[PDB]
């Protein structure tokens, strides 16, 4: 009965995921393996791509131009905000989330979206770079390394996490549950109805446990491995937030999007 009810639960969350995210891991890995994106690996190809690739965010809508490293940061920032939007619609497509009072919904999103973003980011990452512009471009890890501090520093740790997370070989059906577990997290500060969020979280984690038994029958220790990845993401986001505070302090000409400011306001 428990195993049965949780199967239906997991399907409803997978459907919310397919409905709301712009790219699946299945799509992204098929592009990344060739089963072609324009490669951005230096200033000239960055320029050609801004001339020749279709970006969700028209380049004129980015903040005013400053320099190459900041331009790259602005595109990272636009994508981050776009993914907050998708995560919000994903969360709202989950009935037990939509039943929480709107203020707790905000609290969960505030402290959860970056963790979820960096987990999902892995889907479009390999050891050599990552997909951009809805898969029509590929930016190399080496080029991102070449940007000036503090912008190269805030990027490289995400690759390190991603290459390790991708070795677990989750598919989209696993990720939908994993992400749901990250957002529906009863530990976040200032939650109003904690026992309710704890109850939902535990349901998701039991559903995820059974899902991996069925979907990855020969993978050992995969559930506890993923719990530890949830702990790892928390530390990745702590470090991210600290790097953002230094960018705010030392790079005063760099615009920071007000929604992300609201997230960092008191972490
Ligand atoms: O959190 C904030 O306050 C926003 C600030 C985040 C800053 C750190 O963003 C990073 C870091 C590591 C890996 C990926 C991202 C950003 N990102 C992206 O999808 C992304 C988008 C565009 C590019 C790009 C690079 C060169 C040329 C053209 C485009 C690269 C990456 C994932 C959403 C998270
Ligand atoms: C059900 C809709 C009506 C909700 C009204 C309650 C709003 O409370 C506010 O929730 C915010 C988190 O979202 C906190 O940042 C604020 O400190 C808090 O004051
Ligand atoms: C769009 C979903 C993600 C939203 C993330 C941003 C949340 O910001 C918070 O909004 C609250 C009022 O709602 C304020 O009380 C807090 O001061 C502020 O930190």
């Amino acid at each position: 009965p428990q195993v049965a009810d949780l199967k239906a639960f997991s399907k409803h969350i997978y459907n919310a995921y397919l409905k709301n995210f712009n790219m699946t891991k299945k799509k992204a890995r098929s592009i990344l393996t060739g089963k072609a994106p324009f490669v951005i690996h230096d200033i000239e190809t960055l320029w050609q791509a801004e001339k020749g690739l279709v970006w969700k965010q028209l380049v004129n809508g980015l903040p005013p131009y400053k320099e190459i490293s900041v331009h790259v940061f602005y595109r990272c920032q636009c994508t981050t905000v776009e993914t907050v939007r998708e995560l919000t619609e994903f969360a709202k497509s989950i009935p037990s989330f939509s039943s929480l009072f709107l203020n707790d919904q905000v609290t969960l999103l505030k402290y959860g979206v970056h963790e979820a973003i960096f987990a999902m980011l892995a889907s479009i990452v390999n050891k050599d770079g990552l997909l951009v512009a809805n898969g029509s471009g590929f930016v190399t890890r080496e080029f991102l390394r070449s940007l000036r501090k503090p912008f190269s520093d805030i990027i490289e740790p995400k690759f390190e996490f991603a290459v390790k997370f991708n070795a677990l070989e989750l598919d989209d059906s696993d990720l939908a549950l994993f992400i749901a577990a990250i957002i529906l997290c009863g530990d976040r500060p200032g939650l109003m109805n904690v026992p309710r969020v704890e109850a939902i979280q535990d349901t998701i984690l039991r559903a995820l446990e059974f899902h991996l038994q069925a979907n990855h029958p020969d993978a050992q220790y995969l559930f506890p491995k993923l719990l530890q990845k949830m702990a790892d993401l928390r530390q990745l986001v702590t470090e991210h937030a600290q790097m953002m505070q230094r960018i705010k302090k030392t790079e005063t000409e760099t615009s920071l999007h007000p929604l992300l400011q609201e997230i960092y306001k008191d972490m």
